[PDB]
């Protein structure tokens, strides 16, 4: 079993929330907060997944950034939670790194990024409006973990 058999619509939650210390595996701390635009007041992962989800907290309660990596049963299910992160009627294609596949939108409430590659999906919401952030951090994730 992956990820715990955690539904299609899981998210992220590092059990120590904004006042963890436990940084992301994969990503680096001071590249999320000149990626993404705001200074860090903690961050946590969330070890359920077989690769942990990293979130990443600045002075709101929401956090500035999330980073979700599913590794689902099936291609199907992994493209119901890119459906399910970004709406086939409410976003854009994405379709980057190469291979990958699904959608990206940045409004006023946020921007997220989400893509699947056979059953593998790699899903990044940011509280800032403009979506190339959340590509940037899914695609940086993707490198860093070899998907």
């Amino acid at each position: 079993v992956h990820d715990s058999a955690l539904p299609f619509d899981a998210l992220p939650m590092p059990p120590q929330g904004r006042e963890g210390f436990e940084e992301c595996p994969y990503l680096d701390s001071q590249w999320v907060a000149d990626t993404n635009g705001q200074r860090m007041t903690g961050q946590g992962v969330d070890t359920r997944f077989d690769t942990p989800a990293c979130v990443f907290w600045s002075y709101p309660e929401a956090p500035q950034a999330t980073v979700m990596v599913r590794h689902m049963p099936s291609e199907e299910e992994a493209i119901r939670v890119v459906d399910w992160a970004a709406p086939i009627d409410t976003t854009e294609p994405a379709e980057e790194p190469d291979g990958w596949s699904g959608g990206r939108a940045g409004h006023e409430e946020g921007a997220v990024y989400a893509v699947q590659k056979g059953p593998v999906a790699v899903v990044v919401w940011s509280n800032q409006q403009q979506s190339l952030k959340a590509e940037l951090m899914a695609k940086e994730a993707i490198a860093r973990l070899g998907l």
